């Protein structure tokens, strides 16, 4: 029964992939068994803050690399789990991510995270390399 609003969830997505754009990250929530667009930003840390151990989310966030001539951009797909999340919903966030694929089309790699120090942007740098 989890539906998304993918006209939604589709404008949030392609916010952040312009690159005239100020947002770097986008979430998305569920509200009730509707996932929709959450909070966005321009400042990472911010979007670290969403992150708590009581909640789930999915993003979509541009990482940038480089300098003048090389600076370019790397997108991540970031499910976030919070420890407190229950195994069951812990599940279902799994499955849903298809859902949630069928929007964010475009990434360079994706995450399951439910420790914030992996979400430290050098880290996360480290693994898109990779």
């Amino acid at each position: 029964a989890t539906k998304i609003d993918k006209e939604a969830c589709r404008a949030a997505y392609n916010l952040v992939r312009d690159d005239g754009s100020a947002v770097i990250w986008v979430t998305f929530k569920y509200d009730g068994s509707t996932i929709v667009p959450g909070e966005q930003g321009a400042e990472y840390q911010h979007f670290i803050q969403q992150c708590t151990d009581d909640v789930r989310l999915f993003a979509f966030v541009r990482f940038t690399t480089g300098d003048a001539m090389s600076k370019r951009s790397k997108f991540a797909l970031i499910t976030w789990i919070g420890e407190n999340v229950s195994g069951l919903q812990r599940a279902k966030t799994g499955t849903d991510k298809t859902l949630v694929k069928e929007v964010v089309q475009n990434f360079a790699k994706e995450f399951v995270i439910s420790d914030r120090k992996e979400l430290e942007e050098d880290f996360i740098k480290s693994e898109l390399k990779k």
